């Protein structure tokens, strides 16, 4: 098989009932930039890459764009049969760039997944499991509020929540912390306190020393790992790497060392599913739990996100995260993922099971054969 | 002197009132392997190697039997009453396998025993106390129900227990430590928590961060090694290894770098008696507490597991663990091990001053000669 | 798909012109053990595992048969296209014992690659190359001995030589060593001198030490991987681990805390395939070379090491080793397993590309239904 | 069992054709101190401790004899046959003082052998070796001197050479070993290099800077372990305690902290046979060359140190050193131990096999009943 075309699709998303507050990033919108394959067969496999705002991490929707025109004229010809193979070609045509070469390893899954007709989690392995758990990420508010929001979630099934915090003085978060905790507490719900790079050492110092108490996993509270890595030995929650978590070589430098008791993990900043594969294969070994997350995105980068959870073991799954609740139209009306009850099912058919209508999308912003 | 014959059984062990619960093996019925050395002269000595089901460690019944079969033909003509030679001698013919060259040194030693007219104990640096301190493990189960356990094993007698957590939500394991703490406080009762290799970090770090007043040592919570490495700046409960001390060699690196603080050690997977004794030694030379245990098994393992905790610096025995409570036959009706008051008393005999009835085993599965 | 059965066979491999001589195995004849997987389609795959003799590692034959029949009961009905969650399964069905679940994991993956009609190496990220290198690995031997098989297997193609030592004054390892490298400096051969666990630090550092201008990599120079971090420092040659990278969580210890500079690895040790790929992602994320390597073993063993080998990142490649040259008759006549040149040409057909003939095997010595 | 009495002797021992010059204890004449236990059935055993000067090590004769006279009261009425509970009585009488501990240690074990009718390295896990290798240690002196009785004691047959440095300009050190490799290369013998506490950091990496070639260990190369802990790094050559290894404890440091590739061990240091036999177990684990001697003394401690010698594995052992060269009247006419061909018989008789000639010593200096 030989990929005959690449298509490169720029589609704009709301926030449904917005903004979606991050202490490194506010939006109102997301553009997100869906690829096309196409092999000479005809078949085609569908990848996406949406960034949450410009500064939450290094990428950017034009940059995901400019990345895939980059990449594109050499990946003409290559066999989207081969992940690895696939992605050392990538690597012979642009240095890094992880968020955008996801989109054509995610795309060339598809298409295998379509050819052998199988889904995609069985490509990485099996699945463990037809439902995942999802999380619920709160955006950053006053306490009480965000408390209320806990409780509800928890309601609708939701089997752990994500507390964003930072951005403002500590003492609120602390708050919001405790005051969630009042809410949740004798639930079984798991917590994660998310500081998103916003805190020095000294906050979140102060974060853990007073909550000994509350068992949440204090998730990115600094900025950059050596930060986390000198405050470790003094604090007594867990601690969580999201957005250090950069690259596999950064994985096993965490995992080695023993740098941090888990991840929150996005799908495009590893590189794609074959990399993160690997990645769940380094945290079995190290019973190291982590989610399957993204930054943002639609059904395509969802439901690559719900394939690869869906192989994890169950015991180690912090869930999946998708960006579903707030996002109006779907790519596909029949299959597309949703969460119900807190959790996502897995679609039933071959590939990521998603067919979306590329209608929505508009014509490519650039196509390529 | 010189070994003639080495007979190899097969034997079973219903686990009375069972199922008995690990968080890494629930069992309902064991397989045991008894060995029998056969001198030149006539005398024979007894060995039992017992894994407790197949998923707890690297080891099971078929798997002692295949170690045995192997070894067997290369041990005949050699000197039993040199128990460091005849263990090189073994590793000669296989590596590793402690579990099954264990059941050799151990029927060696009974052989020494008897030949000599002297306890084992005695053989192994002498008898420290004739009678030694048990401790009692609770299987996993409700918090109430356990605690109620605990208090009677208390009432009976045993000086420690040991409760067994992992495998369901943390909170679950913290609400049993609490209620069983509750119940036993007060009555200079040692506690354990034992993990059994089944918490994430995680876990464990919540787990010590929320019950400073409550006294347990955390029993291999982590499954690495590497694992509680990474965790033991942050938690302030002692941490026993238990499954992590497979050899001697990693004793020495837990000792000489300060990864634990005492063990829960078992006879066969540490090789033997020869090597629990440097084992012993070892750990007096570091004050590092810790318990002569075994998988399971009956009067052969459990009076070999006696005999070496009788040499124990008293303030350093954490207690001799035994199946003899769920197991309904002993092979010895007048001189078997026996708990009584929470406390086992050594054999008086030669040897491991046991004397099984052969008949119960059957015929060899394997003869040598 | 469903296991329908499982049969397990027993086969003989004299060793051309023998014996096979290592620090730590001297060996005539090698016992393999073969397994044929069936699903209830009548689809049939094969995977193999076969100790080179019972003291190089802690594997042998009759644990091999023993362990495959402690699991195989479990393994009916199991889908055999989830190589993650069949190898969880065996994981609940017997703790450790990588060598023996390696021969169903193999199977397995013949078994999907027939299925799908795709090649096992494309099961596992695609083929790099179509032609695998492979390395010659001497026995020890007389200096002079040595040198002239050094030079003679360098000039039938072999890209690399490993020069077997130990067990002997290191003088004489020593002059070994120089007198290879005078025979092959200037050809362009890669060099790696194997201890195999056998030298104390004293000798290992002795080693390095007199021979700065000889470019050998020192594979697993002493028994532990504890001896191995204490001299790493102390010696300018690179250092690989063989032996003591027994597991996944191992290797994520060595790559994380740069304990060593390469692997020699092989497929049953590290538990099969779907462990062996991700050890692959491992080493190529931080540029550490490797081979893909087996202790011994016939078409079966050889074809699904040659497949990872396929996957490998051509300048991370090591070889491929084989004990072909070593054994008298292939299973399969026709596309068997071939060193060429020194090198090894990838299967064409699906699967592992092998059809064993089952006649040669006599018939199976246990059989699950 | 017990004891009933415990007679303390002096005996002098003149240096044959002295003085013996270490850089740390020029002696002339040696004051043996040998201690007999007699039991209430009137069977003896013999013990023997005797500090080479009284500035190599914390001990000296004087101080041998107090510690024996405080101790000897309270230890009528113990059992003899009965090692490690013997310690524990020991310790609870005196703190440290192990050369002293040892004679009573050592006697115990001839006692229980002779009890038994066993040799005592069969009480210490049996013999592996019946021919035991020793070592020649040269006194400081002049480098062609010195290369002379090196090439002569090479001749003699002994496998490995100690060359003793120290207290002079390093040059001389360093020209001295220069001379004797000249003589000793290519002649299989082992080299070792003693600088007895002596040498600053300043010089200990001069000696191994400039003499890669050369393949000598370096023994104690400075008075501190902190010191050696700190060069350690810097030091191409295997770097063995001596003087530092003053306890069980310190090996284990030193073993599982990597901090050296051997040791030269005395069994008065260590606190006699119970100690011993457990470093040599430590040691094995590690595989971590050794040698078993003490600092001066005839037949009594001289039989002691080759009972443990001909236990150790032979490729770890490093020889057994014994004073009785330098002595001019052994104690034992018939079965007293003696060098030849550079090797040591082990005594055939039980214990250790030694009958000395009491009126040699004169009469008790001190009697306990
Ligand atoms: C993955 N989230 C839950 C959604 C947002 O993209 C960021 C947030 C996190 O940092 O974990
Ligand atoms: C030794 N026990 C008390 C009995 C079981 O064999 C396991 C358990 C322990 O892991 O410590
Ligand atoms: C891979 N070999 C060449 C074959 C033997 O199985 C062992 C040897 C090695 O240890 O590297
Ligand atoms: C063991 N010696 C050879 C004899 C002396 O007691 C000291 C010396 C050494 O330090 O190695
Ligand atoms: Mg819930
Ligand atoms: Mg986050
Ligand atoms: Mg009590
Ligand atoms: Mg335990
Ligand atoms: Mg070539
Ligand atoms: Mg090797
Ligand atoms: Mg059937
Ligand atoms: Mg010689
Ligand atoms: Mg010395
Ligand atoms: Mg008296």
């Amino acid at each position: 098989m030989k990929i005959a075309e690449i298509h490169v699709y720029a589609h704009d998303l709301p926030v449904k009932d917005g903004p979606y507050t991050i202490a490194s990033s506010t939006v109102w919108s997301l553009q997100t930039t869906l690829v096309k394959i196409v092999a000479d067969s005809g078949l085609a496999g569908w990848g996406e890459t949406c960034p949450v705002g410009p500064t939450y991490a290094p990428s950017h929707a034009l940059g995901a764009r400019a990345a895939l025109a980059e990449m594109a004229p050499g990946l003409i010809g290559a066999n989207p049969l081969q992940p690895l193979v696939l992605r050392r070609r990538m690597d012979g045509l642009l240095c890094g760039h992880n968020y955008a070469k996801a989109a054509i390893d995610i795309a060339a899954y598809d298409l295998m997944g379509k050819h052998y007709g199988v889904r995609v989690a069985d490509l990485l392995g099996g699945v463990a499991a037809e439902r995942v758990p999802s999380y619920y990420a709160t955006g950053i508010g006053q306490p009480d509020e965000i408390a209320r929001i806990a409780a509800e979630k928890v309601a609708e099934g939701f089997p752990r929540l994500q507390i964003k915090i930072g951005g403002r003085p500590v003492e609120i978060d602390i708050e919001t912390v405790r005051k969630v905790w009042e809410r949740i507490r004798g639930t079984g719900t798991r917590l994660a306190v998310d500081g998103n790079r916003s805190l020095p050492s000294r906050d979140a110092l102060r974060l853990s020393r007073e909550c000994p108490e509350i068992p949440f996993v204090l998730e990115q509270p600094c900025n950059t790992l050596e930060e986390i890595a000198a405050i470790r030995g003094r604090v007594q929650h867990g601690i969580y790497l999201d957005e250090s978590g950069e690259d596999l070589s950064t994985v096993i430098r965490a995992a080695g060392q023993g740098l941090c008791d888990g991840f929150g993990m996005k799908l495009t900043r590893i590189g794609g599913l074959q990399q993160m594969a690997a990645f769940r294969d380094i945290c079995e070994a190290r019973a190291l739990p982590h989610s399957c997350d993204d930054a943002w995105g639609g059904d395509i980068i969802a439901a690559a996100c719900t394939h690869i959870g869906a192989t994890v073991q169950p015991r180690l799954n912090e869930g999946v995260w998708v960006a579903q609740p707030y996002i109006a139209q779907p790519y596909d009306e029949e299959n597309g993922i949703r969460i119900a009850g807190g959790h996502i099912d897995l679609p039933k058919g071959p590939g990521l099971g998603i067919t979306p209508d590329e209608s929505l999308f508009g014509p490519p912003v650039a196509s390529f054969s």
